[PDB]
């Protein structure tokens, strides 16, 4: 973690107030603070990048701001205004700027904005007191384990929110994966236990065919998986590069069948931390199957090169995704 | 409000659960990266301590809570707190804060809140290697109306609904607001997959009474894997059998509830749980539909069971099943 953190308080009637930059250090809670009992909390994640001209920039921070608000609404948490969200990013970079790594490769500074209920009380109801903190931390094909025993979120629930509870529910599967020598978990839909949703901390894309004829398929926003900002961006970039894209349902049977037939030629996972991570093989119960030759796919690495290029300030930001933080 | 003291126990991978100690009730500290603040790795319980006429403090089925906290812990990848350490923590707090247990023998008792949360600093999504357990205490039949949630779902099969886990409660807060907006006091939740089978209330299990007198049948949702196996629920099923009522655990459709209530087949409805013991349900809102349960008054079977269970917990009715045990 870096040297400082940004703290902001909420009190009913007063709104979000008392924003201040303080050292990174322990915080205090009443034993009956609602977050310790009923998990009323939401969070975000995004990076600060250093550019060649010496500036520090963010990638689609406005999207994170709005998503923290969408998550907060689902959890009955008062929304942090986008302007205050953005300003907290600027405040932290101003004091901890030396922590942002050099330009220009994979290295960046990870920013963790988060909100938790602090009001003391064992009644099960939305809190009237909260805290927001902003902290910072300095920041290869994988195998995936299909979870059949566990479900992470369901329609009408909290899966489209970045809510701590979704991650808690995933811990046992994430241990069961490692016990099968897999790197990550792919989650299936709650209702029919068939349709691909997402991985534990990433969205998932499928490449079908190859060359100019190659096209992208990704699970549609079901209501129970996260609308990732990397996912959103890659949809836009694929369209920019002339790839057909389909947001639709795809189940594990279609995945296995089309991979075996060689129609699915690449699979990749995407998210803020790794940008894009190739998926080489899949374990589904007793069976295992490989994606193509198990190596990083052509479209996979082309999209990754485009997106990291924009983020590092090497390639034109045609969508106006980058903004200055310091 | 809270009593004077709390019990604190730490978990670390070399020591396991250790350093159990009675300390004043007061603020606790967490690293900003403590896993509970990001990924909600936490579970909890709730039970009461009762003062009896003879001066003793007793627990009701505290062994059941000890085991359920372990079951909850297991589902949330939390190292289990041994049952003996759980029971001892109840005894430790009652020993110093006994004077806080209210007088015998009405509705008043001392509510106990055992709870575990992840304290290890780290932003990696993995089970914590460090936890804290706290035990805190807090001093503790009007019919209610219920709103059937059709828009929100509280837990998923394959999920965490059979565990007493903070995240189930977090997920439920938005629906509880829609209920108030429609005049109702509590929320009834339906199953995730088919959006039609009755699960439970936000903090209580639900029962239906069919018919009347000795031939009445007590009906309750079967354990689905996504609703909480309430200890009050478990006890009332036994008490119903003791009394000679037929009991049925099964899947019950929401469209069956209103239909049988309107036909006079469902004669009573109630909710049960640690805090209120039994709360009669008078009225139900489901979408546009609204229906009443009989005359809206507490039902005969409802109050017979409530009187028996409260009687056992206050020591005035014979404890045939050995549910009551000395705390201090
Ligand atoms: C469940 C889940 N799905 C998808 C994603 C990808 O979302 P994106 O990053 O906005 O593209 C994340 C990562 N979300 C996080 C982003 O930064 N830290 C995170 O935990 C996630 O936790
Ligand atoms: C979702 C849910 N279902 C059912 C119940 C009833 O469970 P029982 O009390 O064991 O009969 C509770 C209350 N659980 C609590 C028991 O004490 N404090 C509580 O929050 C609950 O929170």
């Amino acid at each position: 973690h870096t040297d400082h953190m940004v703290s902001i308080d909420y009190a009913e009637g007063r709104g979000w107030h008392n924003a201040r930059v303080i050292p990174y250090g322990p915080i205090e809670l009443d034993p009956s603070a609602i977050v310790l009992h009923y998990a009323q909390e939401v969070f975000e994640g995004l990076k600060a990048y250093r550019w060649a001209d010496g500036s520090i920039v963010s990638f689609r921070a406005d999207a994170n701001a709005a998503r923290l608000r969408s998550s907060a609404r689902r959890l009955a948490i008062p929304e942090l205004p986008d302007a205050v969200f953005i300003e907290s990013l600027r405040q932290l970079i101003a004091v901890d700027k030396a922590w942002v790594p050099g330009a220009g490769g994979e290295e960046a500074l990870y920013l963790r904005p988060f909100i938790f209920a602090t009001e003391p009380g064992l009644g099960v109801r939305p809190a009237t007191q909260y805290r927001y903190l902003l902290i910072a931390s300095p920041a290869a094909p994988v195998s995936v384990w299909v979870s059949t025993e566990y479900v992470r979120a369901c329609p009408g629930g909290t899966g489209a929110a970045k809510f701590g509870g979704n991650y808690a529910a995933s811990l046992l599967a994430q241990a069961e994966a490692a016990e099968n020598g897999c790197d990550q978990v792919v989650w299936l839909d709650a209702v029919e236990r068939r349709y691909i949703e997402e991985m534990g901390g990433m969205n998932i894309f499928f490449v079908l065919g190859s060359g100019g004829s190659a096209r992208l398929v990704t699970p549609e926003l079901s209501g129970s998986l996260l609308p990732g900002i990397t996912r959103d961006s890659l949809l836009q970039l694929a369209i920019d590069a002339g790839f057909a894209v389909e947001e639709r349902r795809i189940d594990i049977d279609e995945w296995q069948k089309k991979a075996a037939a060689g129609e699915i030629t690449e699979v990749f996972a995407c998210g803020t931390a790794a940008v894009i991570t190739p998926v080489a093989r899949v374990r589904h119960g007793a069976s295992e199957f490989r994606i193509a030759d198990g190596q990083p796919g052509e479209v996979t690495m082309a999209l990754r090169d485009t997106l990291t290029g924009i983020q590092r300030g090497t390639f034109a930001d045609t969508h106006g995704w980058m903004a200055r933080l310091g």
